[PDB]
């Protein structure tokens, strides 16, 4: 890499790893469209396996960006509309509180208080139906945002129903394959296990547990190379040859709702660039990010704004991920770690790197 990118990344990430006791980390910077890669530490402490550019990390909720783009692609295919009622795709959802709750509300966490987590107790398809039928909204639809797996997870499951494909097959064929993300997985195959890092939580090696709507809300694993490619694809969707995918990526960066200075996309979240770094840094802390906040509808949604900081944090029990990019500057970053360390530290490091390069 150019020495500037080298120095800027190492000066930022080295102290981060030290302060946060991160066992292993991979970083990609996309600069003028090209990726530059950096790795540190251990994918597996016990077996002394280093982090490489081929190490798989759990993306946790950065998976929501793939779900949002897959949904956008389904809209572009004419398979679903965000204006469709949820019941159009799940007619068994007959309880009256669902009247007026559309796919847009599910995709954007604005259905009226669907919870962060699907209860552990919910396994089966019928457990799931039961859960949503019994769920009681605290708020009218389209009035409050509450970040929630049970919201965007259901959006992803419903979005692929007209295709007839499983969520995983739709994701593989319509997003991973066309983008050449050939080392990105909802279920890690046995052949790729050698590359699957352990996560570390309180010093114990852990991997994400199965759960309902896991694939759709937080279940993607990927490498630093495929994630750089994901960022490049979202930075420059016009280079993408598959028309509906290009369009889906654009739709996922449309601005649907505003709360404070952030705008809710499909999976992606966006702020105007130049950002106030305290705003994105403090904003990423779960004290704010997981809070219930009133929203203003953007009527109609603003199409993808090039001058945006577009980003998403993700975590599982053992992993902490972050992706951010600025379309107008052809600039982006991916930070993958196998410890779930605090969000504000991620965003601070990212902003320090990108601000120094823009
Ligand atoms: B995501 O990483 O923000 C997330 C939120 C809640 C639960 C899970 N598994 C992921």
């Amino acid at each position: 890499a150019p020495q500037q990118i080298n120095d800027i990344v190492h000066r930022t990430i080295t102290p981060l790893i030290e302060q946060q006791k991160i066992p292993g980390m991979a970083v990609a910077v996309i600069y003028q469209g090209k990726p530059y890669y950096f790795t540190w530490g251990y994918a597996d402490i016990a077996k002394k396996q280093p982090v490489t550019q081929q190490t798989l990390f759990e993306l946790g909720s950065v998976s929501k960006t793939f779900t949002g783009v897959l949904g956008g692609d389904a809209i572009a295919r004419g398979e679903i509309k965000l204006s469709d009622p949820t019941t159009k795709y799940w007619p068994e959802l007959t309880a009256k509180q669902w009247n007026g709750i559309t796919l847009l509300h599910l995709a954007t966490y604005t259905a009226g208080g669907l919870p962060l987590q699907v209860p552990d107790e919910v396994k089966s398809s019928s457990d799931l139906l039961r859960f949503y039928q019994n769920w009681q909204p605290a708020w009218a639809p389209g009035t409050q945002r509450l970040y929630a797996n049970s919201s965007i997870g259901l959006f992803g499951a419903l979005a692929v129903k007209p295709s007839g494909l499983s969520f995983e097959q739709a994701m593989q064929t319509r997003v991973f394959q066309p983008l050449k993300l050939n080392h990105t997985w909802i279920n890690v195959p046995p052949a790729e296990e050698k590359n699957y890092a352990w996560g570390y939580r309180e010093g114990k090696a852990v991997h994400v547990s199965p759960g309902a709507l896991d694939a759709e809300a937080y279940g993607v694993k990927s490498t630093i190379e495929d994630m750089a490619r994901w960022v490049q694809s979202n930075l420059k969707p016009l280079d993408i040859n598959e028309k509906t995918l290009q369009q889906g990526i654009q739709l996922a960066q449309s601005r649907y709702w505003q709360t404070g200075d952030m705008y809710q996309g499909l999976g992606w979240e966006m702020l105007d660039w130049p950002v106030n770094p305290d705003s994105i840094i403090n904003g990423s802390d779960n004290k704010i990010a997981l809070a219930a906040r009133p929203v203003k509808a953007i009527t109609p949604p603003t199409p993808a704004v090039r001058a945006s900081w577009v980003h998403k944090t993700g975590a599982t029990g053992g992993f902490g991920s972050y992706v951010a990019f600025i379309p107008e500057k052809e600039l982006g970053i991916v930070m993958l770690a196998n410890k779930n360390y605090p969000n504000p530290a991620r965003v601070d490091a990212a902003w320090q790197i990108l601000n120094a390069l823009q």
